[PDB]
C-alpha cells in the first residue's frame, strides 16, 4: 500500500505522467500522486490484487520502482531549475549515470546522493550521503566539489543520535565522477557501522574515523587526488514559482502544490488539471525537491495554453512566500512510523504563521519552515531555520537557528510543546526579528547573533544540550 519510484532528478516524461495519474486514479485507495521530496512520487494504498499492475505499469513506461530492501540506494536528485539553465542537461545526465552506476555490495544502511548546481540547493545536499557539486566553465561542467556525510535523522532522547552536514573533500574533473562515486559507496560499505543500525550511516563512519582517513581512502580506491575545492556560494534553497525563461526559445512554470499532493479538490482539479496539460505539453515535467511540479521546456507560443488550464485548474493559486517556503513529511494516515501530523497539520499552521507575518510587517518575506512527523527527519526540519519535529500527537520539538541556505543544524530550543505553544514562541520571536534584524538578514541567523538560540558548530559533539 506504498510504492516509490525510481526517477533520477525528477524528470518524467508526458506520456510517464499519463500511466501514473491513470494507475492512481483507479488503482489505490487515495487516488492520489504524492510528490515526494526526493523528486520521485508516490502511491498511496495499493490493494493486494494491484502489486503485479503496478510494476506491470511502470515497466510499460519506461519506469522501475526497484527498491530496496536488499539493495539500499535512494532517488538521485539533481538540481531541477538552474539559474544558468543550459547547464541542466548535462547535471541530469550525470546524475542518471550515477544512479545507474549505483544499481545492484549490500550497504550497512541507506544511501542518498545529489548532483547540485550552485547557487541553488534546493536538493538540501547536508540531508545526503554524497553531493557532487557542479563546476561548470563556458556553460559546460568541468568537474565537481565533494561532500560526503549528511544525514538527518536522529532519535528522541539518544545523544549517540544526530543530524550532521556534509564534509568537503575536495574537487574532482569530470572524468573521475564515477570513481569516485563507487570509492565512497565502497569505503562507507567497508567501515560503517553494521551491527548498530542507529549508527550504520555514513555521518557516523565519518566522525568515527575521521574525515581525513575516509578522505584518503576513497582517493586510494578511486585512484585520484583531490583537487582544493573550487569557490562555490548558495543563496537559497526554494522553487522558483511562476515562469522563468530556460534555454532557447523555451519557458519553464513551475507550479507550487501543497505537499506535493495531487488529487482534485472542491473547485481546485489539481490532478485533472496536471493530466489535460500533460496530454498538451511539449517537453517535460519535472518534480522538485520541495514537492512542486516544472511545466519544463513550454515554447512561448504555448505558455498562454498551459497556463489557461493551470490557473483554471488551482494550480496557479498564489500564495505568500512563507508558505512557498514550508514543507511537512507524509506522516499520518499512511506513515506506520508518524508520532505527529505533518502534512495535514501544514495548511493550518502556515495559515497561522501567515497571520503573524502579516501582524508583524513581514509579509513579503520567508522562514524556511518545516515540519517531520518523527525524527526520522523526512521532513527536513533539522535544516530549516524553524523545524518542528513531532513527538507525540499534536506535540513537537521546536528548532531554531538554521540558515536559509541550509547549512546549519537548528538546535532543539523547546521540547514537546503544542502547536498554541509554537504560536506564542514564534509570535514572540518574529516580533523581535521584524523589528531588530539588519538588512537582508534571515530569521534563522537572526535567532543566533540576538542570543536567542545558541548555534550548532559541530553536530557530533554540540546538537545536545
Ligand atoms: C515521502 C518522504 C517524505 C515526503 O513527504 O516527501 C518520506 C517518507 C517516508 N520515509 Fe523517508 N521520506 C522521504 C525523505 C526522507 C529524507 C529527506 C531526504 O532524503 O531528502 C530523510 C532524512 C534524510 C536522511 O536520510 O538522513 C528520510 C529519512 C527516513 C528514515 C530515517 C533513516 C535513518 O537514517 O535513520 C526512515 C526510517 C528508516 O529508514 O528506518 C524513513 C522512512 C520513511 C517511510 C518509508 C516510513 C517507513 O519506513 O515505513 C516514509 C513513508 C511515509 C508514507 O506513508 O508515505 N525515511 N526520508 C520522502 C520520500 C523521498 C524518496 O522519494 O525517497
Ligand atoms: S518523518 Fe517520520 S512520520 Fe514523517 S514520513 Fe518520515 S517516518 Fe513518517
Ligand atoms: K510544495
Amino acid at each position: 500500500m506504498l510504492l516509490r519510484c525510481r526517477l533520477p532528478g525528477g524528470v518524467i516524461t508526458t506520456k510517464q505522467w499519463q500511466a501514473i495519474d491513470k494507475f492512481a486514479g483507479e488503482n489505490t485507495i487515495y487516488g492520489s500522486i504524492r510528490l515526494t521530496n526526493r523528486q520521485t512520487f508516490q502511491f498511496h494504498g495499493i490493494l493486494k490484487k494491484n502489486v503485479k499492475p503496478v510494476h506491470q505499469m511502470l515497466h510499460s513506461v519506461g519506469l522501475d520502482a526497484l527498491a530496496t530492501a536488499n539493495d539500499m540506494n535512494r532517488n538521485v536528485l539533481c538540481t531541477s531549475n538552474p539559474y544558468e539553465s543550459q547547464l541542466h542537461a548535462e547535471a541530469y545526465e550525470w546524475a542518471k549515470k550515477i544512479s545507474e552506476h549505483l544499481l545492484p555490495t549490500y550497504l550497512p544502511r541507506k544511501f542518498k546522493t545529489t548532483v547540485v548546481i550552485p547557487p541553488q540547493n534546493d536538493i538540501d545536499l547536508h540531508a545526503n550521503d554524497m553531493n557532487f557539486v557542479a563546476i561548470a566553465e563556458n556553460g559546460k561542467l568541468v568537474g565537481f566539489n565533494l561532500l560526503v556525510g549528511g544525514g538527518l535523522s536522529i532519535e528522541h532522547g539518544n545523544k549517540k543520535t544526530y543530524a550532521r552536514t556534509a564534509s568537503e573533500f575536495g574537487y574532482l574533473p569530470l572524468e573521475h565522477t564515477l570513481a569516485v562515486a563507487e570509492a565512497v559507496v565502497t569505503t562507507q560499505r567497508d567501515w560503517g557501522n553494521r551491527t548498530d543500525r542507529k549508527n550504520a550511516k555514513t555521518k557516523y563512519t565519518l566522525e568515527r574515523v575521521g574525515v581525513e582517513t575516509f578522505k584518503a581512502e576513497v582517493e586510494r580506491r578511486a585512484g585520484i587526488k583531490f583537487e582544493p575545492i573550487r569557490p562555490y556560494e548558495f543563496t537559497g534553497r526554494g522553487d522558483r514559482i511562476g515562469w522563468v525563461k530556460g534555454i532557447d526559445d523555451n519557458w519553464h512554470l513551475t507550479l507550487f502544490i501543497e505537499n506535493g499532493r495531487i488529487l482534485d479538490y472542491p473547485a481546485r482539479p489539481l490532478k485533472t488539471g496536471l493530466l489535460e496539460i500533460a496530454k498538451i505539453h511539449k517537453g517535460d515535467f519535472r518534480i522538485t525537491a520541495n514537492q512542486n511540479l516544472i511545466i519544463a521546456g513550454v515554447p512561448e507560443s504555448e505558455k498562454a495554453k498551459i497556463e489557461k488550464i493551470a490557473k483554471e485548474s488551482g494550480l496557479m493559486n498564489a500564495v505568500t512566500p512563507q508558505r512557498e517556503n514550508s514543507m511537512a513529511c507524509v506522516s499520518f494516515p499512511t506513515c506506520p512510523l508518524a508520532m505527529a501530523e505533518a502534512e495535514r497539520f501544514l495548511p493550518s499552521f502556515i495559515d497561522n504563521i501567515d497571520n503573524l507575518m502579516a501582524k508583524h510587517g513581514v509579509s513579503d518575506e520567508h522562514i524556511v519552515m518545516r515540519v517531520t512527523g518523527c525524527p526520522n527527519g523526512c521532513g527536513r526540519a533539522m535544516l530549516a531555520e524553524v523545524g518542528l519535529v513531532g513527538k507525540a500527537p499534536g506535540r513537537y520539538n521546536l528548532h531554531l537557528g538554521g540558515n536559509r541556505i541550509g547549512t546549519r543544524i537548528p538546535r532543539m530550543y523547546k521540547e514537546n510543546i503544542t502547536e498554541p505553544e509554537i504560536l506564542a514562541s514564534l509570535d514572540e520571536l518574529i516580533g523581535r526579528w521584524a523589528k531588530e534584524r539588519e538588512a537582508g538578514e534571515g530569521f534563522g541567523d537572526f535567532t543566533v547573533r540576538a542570543g536567542i538560540i545558541r548555534p550548532v558548530l559541530d553536530p557530533a559533539r554540540d546538537l545536545w544540550d
